[PDB]
């Protein structure tokens, strides 16, 4: 098992090293772009399918001034 706590230990360090280096040194921006691309799966732009255009039809004031009104006090 040597090889393995060996390979283990030595890289583990390695690794953890080049992390608190990189992110201490913050020069790893690379890394972080990269991750926030593949995080953001919201690439895509918005897409418009409830009709949130202008123009407020006598629903949406409806419900608007009948959702205001009736709330609560203070």
């Amino acid at each position: 098992q040597q090889q393995a706590v060996l390979e283990q230990e030595r890289r583990d360090r390695e690794l953890a090293l080049r992390i608190a280096q990189s992110e201490a040194e913050l020069i790893s921006d690379e890394a972080q772009a990269d991750l926030a691309l593949r995080r953001s799966l919201d690439s895509y732009p918005v897409s418009k399918n409830d009709g949130t255009r202008p123009k407020m039809t006598p629903e949406q004031m409806a419900k608007e001034m009948s959702e205001f009104l009736s709330r609560g006090p203070a």
